[PDB]
């Protein structure tokens, strides 16, 4: 139902999934992922909006230099490729380095877009959280013998994740190469990410001057609830979602009820 | 540049203060308060919205029958409100009494709004504190011997209320009697009212299908943290706005935060 194409915004190449007419919805997927893991919660508002979800610069079908991998970066991109779809302002979706990307986006070209739903991922992460996230980043960059491997050793780095998400991802991020399965994703850009993600994401969330609604995962090991209670105190008027049962992966492991709070937030 | 009105709706005649134009806002009060609190707030959104605060049944200058004041009273008003007006399904922006009424008439009557915005008061408060309201208002019921002595009791009994908001309060909620002041507000209702409080809510928020926004007054004394959680698990999906330094009476004390969430939540 998607139609996958690169469009070039200038400044690089990106691929996207597309599908739907209405207002723009973009998504945004975290690090060492990419965009066919919004299938299911696109097909839901397609009807409504024009959903594309898009592969970030070092993921999936997309180009991947050899260097920049901040956060003005990957914001960057976003109004790069939002000028360049010329369809209007849009809501932004985005899970981990995509709600800190477009966050960061909406801080900086308020006009571009409308609002974000920024899904586990707030300033005042402690060390330690980004610690573990740096260490097994790049834990996927290895030879897979066949797609059965691929989820195996998915199924058992994130455990919470439902196999149909599973499958999902490993159908879409990893690419038959010489004696097997490989990522998409460039292993040089995840270090780079990974080491950008430590950077201080308050001036964001304190200057963004349009809607931003918080999720966070109740059990997440990123975002940890001291972490949301700084950020809700930095910018207290800024509507907060906690999914229960949910860990990092919100939009993953609790598909329905993520998918109640974003129409709670456009609809109201 | 505020329009009043007495508005038959059929079943009760209110009083109403309306201005600006667009979309249909309607605002509720607290108990033994009445539609001027909001006035404001309401001059804040009139460029884009047409915004409308309601006496409530028994309070300021609406009819005050001599029963019928439990949820589904106050709910069937509002339906009647928005059918008489013929302008639209309304956002309905309550304050405690008035966001109790809002999320029961949102749950019985979805088309006839839009969205929710529930200021402080959801289910699971504890009975002592609607003991402690129950006890307050019944002892509001007085002879005052001028304005002077009104702003004192007010200021006394609502101690981090902002002056300018309690002359707000002495201005428009009484009236001259033989020995001074007494209040517009019927004292059958109130205590009526008060009790009616009680009902479990639970229902009304589980059943809802349009959004609502959860906001809580960080020291509030009515919603304790702990119904919130509870009122939390109970609907995961809908966004919740805890305001720092806030007390019960939100709006007043906090009329930036609350202004800025309240768009957060509409415009998104
Ligand atoms: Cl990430
Ligand atoms: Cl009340």
């Amino acid at each position: 139902h998607f139609i996958s194409r690169r469009v070039d915004i200038g400044r690089i190449t990106l691929n996207v999934r597309e599908k739907g007419s209405g207002p723009l919805m973009l998504f945004f997927h975290g690090i060492t992922s990419n965009s066919a893991v919004f299938e299911p919660l696109m097909i839901r508002l397609s009807d409504r909006f024009t959903t594309i979800a898009v592969d970030q610069r070092g993921h999936g079908l997309s180009d991947k230099p050899e260097t920049g991998y901040e956060a003005n970066d990957y914001a960057d991109d976003i109004a790069g490729l939002i000028r360049t779809l010329a369809r209007g302002h849009a809501i932004l979706v985005g899970h981990s380095l995509g709600a800190r990307n477009s966050v960061t986006a909406a801080a900086k070209y308020p006009d571009l877009v409308r609002s974000v739903v920024a899904i586990d991922f707030t300033p005042y992460i402690e060390t330690e959280a980004l610690d573990a996230l740096e260490a097994r980043v790049n834990a996927g960059s290895q030879l897979f013998e066949d797609i059965k491997a691929v989820e195996a050793y998915l199924a058992g780095r994130y455990p919470n994740i439902p196999a149909d998400a599973i499958r999902i991802r490993a159908e879409s991020g990893y690419q038959p190469v010489d004696g097997g399965l490989r990522p998409l994703a460039s292993s040089a850009a995840m270090a780079q990410t990974a080491r950008g993600l430590r950077s201080d994401l308050v001036p964001a969330y304190r200057d963004v001057t349009k809607p931003v609604l918080i999720v966070r995962g109740e059990s997440s090991k990123l975002v940890s609830a001291a972490a949301l209670a700084k950020t809700s105190r930095l910018r207290p008027d800024l509507p907060v979602v906690v999914v229960p049962g949910a860990d990092h992966y919100v939009n993953e492991v609790s598909p329905e009820i993520t998918l109640k709070a974003i129409t709670n937030f456009i609809d109201a």
